[PDB]
C-alpha cells in the first residue's frame, strides 16, 4: 500500500485541522496563541500522531477516538523543540526553513509558548469521550512519565550536560532512549491501550517502537545497515503482535528509506 | 487558635518530608534532580499545599490523602517561579544551576506534578475524580490560566497598565493556583456541590487579598491610592470570610491563612 498512504495522508489532515482547531479555541492572549500556533502549525512528519493512529487502525478501533491524544503528544513533542532551540540551550536558528520561535517571538514568549503547550497537552486527554476513565489516567500518567525527569527532559538534561565532551556509548544510549525513544515508544503504547490490545500485544509493539526509535536515532555505508536491521527488527516484533499493522509497517519503512 | 498552628505545622512538615521523598525517587541525572530538590525544596510558606490540606481538614477527611495533591501544586508553582526568575522574563535556579538547567528543572517540575495525581489510590482517590483533578490543574495552570497570566504580564513591561490589565493579570498569574488548591481540597473531601462554590468564592476572594497585600508591603496603591488598595483588600476580607462561613465547614484553619492576610 498505497492504502496506508492514503491512511496516512487522510490522519495527517485530520491532525493538522484538530490542531488548528485546538489553538483558536484558546481563550487567552493572542501573542500567546500565536508563539504556540507559530510552531505547531509549522510542519512537520507528525511522525508520533501518526504512529498513534496507525496503532489504533491496526487494533481494529476508529483512530478518530485517538485524535486528541495524538493532538496531545504532536504538543509535547513542538514544546520539547520549542525549549531546546533556546539560545540557552542548543541555541537553534533555523528550522525547516523557518527561524526558530524565539527568533520571532523572544526568549520569554518562546519559553512560555512551550509551558503552555505542555500543559495543555494534558488537558485535552482528560477533557473527555469515550476513552474509559481507567484508561485515561492510565494514558496520562504514562505521558508524564515518558515526558518528565525520567524520560525526555532527562534526556534533554543529560543532553545538555555534555560540554563538549567526548561522552560514551551508554551515556549516549541513555540520551538517545530517554530524550527521543521514550515519546516514540509513548505513541504507539497509547494507540495500544486506546485499541484495546492485550498485555502481550503492548509488549511486542513497545519492542517493535524502540527498534523504531533505533532505526530514528540514526535518520554512513554502515550507519545505513544498522538502521536497515533495526528496521527489519521492528517488523518482526510487529508481526508477533497479532495486528493490522500494515501503515505501522510502511512507516518504518519510510524511516528506512533515504 | 493554637489548635490550627499545631495543624498547620504538622502539615508543613508532611508536605516538606514528602517533597524531598518525591525528588529522591527519581531515576534521572544527578544534576537536573539537584536543580529540582533546590527550588522545590528551598522551604517557604507553602500557601498553596496548606489551603489544600487545610480544605481537605474542613470537610472531615484525612489530610494525609490529598498529599500527592498538595505536592503536585506546590510543584507547579515552583516550576512558574523558576521559569519566572530567567532574565529574559527566593532561591535562584539559573544562578546555580545554569538557564537550560533551571529551564530543564521547571519542564520537569510541571510535567512530575501530573504524574503525582495519576498515581494515588493505592489509596482512596477515586478515578473520576482523579481525572477532574488533572483537568482543572492543567486549566489552571495552563494558556488560559497562569500562563496566560505571564504572557499578559509579558505583553506589555513598559506599558501603564489599567486596573483591568493588571487585575486579569494577577487573576490568571497567581489567582487560578491559590483557588485550584482550594478546589481540589473540596474535590478531595468531597464537598458538597454547594460548598464547593462557596469555597470557589472563598478562595477567589482570597487570592485578591493576597495580592494586594503583597503591594501595601511596600501598583493597586498607584492605581487606587494607598487607603483605596487598602479598602479594597477589606473588601475581600470580608467576601472571603462570608464565603467561608455560607460554606459552612469548619474552616477554623482557612480562616486563620485568611485572617494571616488580614493582619499585617
Amino acid at each position: 500500500q498505497l492504502s496506508v498512504e492514503q491512511f496516512l495522508n487522510e490522519q495527517k489532515q485530520a491532525v493538522e485541522t484538530a490542531l488548528s482547531r485546538y489553538i483558536e479555541r484558546l481563550e487567552g492572549p493572542a501573542k500567546l496563541k500565536k508563539a504556540m500556533a507559530y510552531s505547531l502549525e509549522a510542519g512537520g512528519k507528525r511522525i508520533r500522531p501518526l504512529l498513534l493512529l496507525s496503532t489504533v487502525r491496526a487494533l481494529g478501533k476508529d483512530p478518530a477516538v485517538g485524535l486528541p491524544v495524538a493532538c496531545a503528544i504532536e504538543m509535547i513533542h513542538t514544546y520539547s523543540l520549542i525549549h531546546d532551540d533556546l539560545p540557552s540551550m542548543d541555541n537553534d536558528d533555523l528550522r525547516r526553513g523557518k527561524p526558530t520561535n524565539h527568533k520571532v517571538f523572544g526568549e520569554a514568549m518562546a519559553i512560555l509558548a512551550g509551558d503552555g503547550l505542555l500543559t495543555y497537552a494534558f488537558q485535552l486527554i482528560t477533557e473527555d469521550e469515550r476513552i474509559p476513565p481507567s484508561v485515561r489516567l492510565r494514558l496520562i500518567e504514562r505521558l508524564a512519565k515518558a515526558a518528565g525527569p525520567e524520560g525526555m527532559v532527562a534526556g534533554q538534561a543529560a543532553d545538555m550536560e555534555g560540554e563538549g565532551k567526548t561522552l560514551t556509548l551508554s551515556e549516549l544510549e541513555y540520551i538517545h532512549r530517554h530524550k527521543t525513544g521514550k515519546m516514540l515508544q509513548y505513541s504507539v503504547h497509547a494507540g495500544a491501550l486506546i485499541g484495546g490490545a492485550d498485555a502481550r500485544q503492548t509488549r511486542e509493539l513497545d519492542e517493535f517502537a524502540a527498534h523504531l526509535g533505533l532505526a530514528f536515532q540514526i535518520r554512513l555505508a554502515g550507519a545505513k545497515e544498522k538502521l536497515a536491521f533495526h528496521i527489519e527488527a521492528a517488523q518482526r516484533h510487529l508481526r508477533n503482535a497479532d495486528v493490522d499493522g500494515a501503515a505501522l509497517a510502511y512507516i518504518c519503512e519510510l524511516v528506512a528509506a533515504r
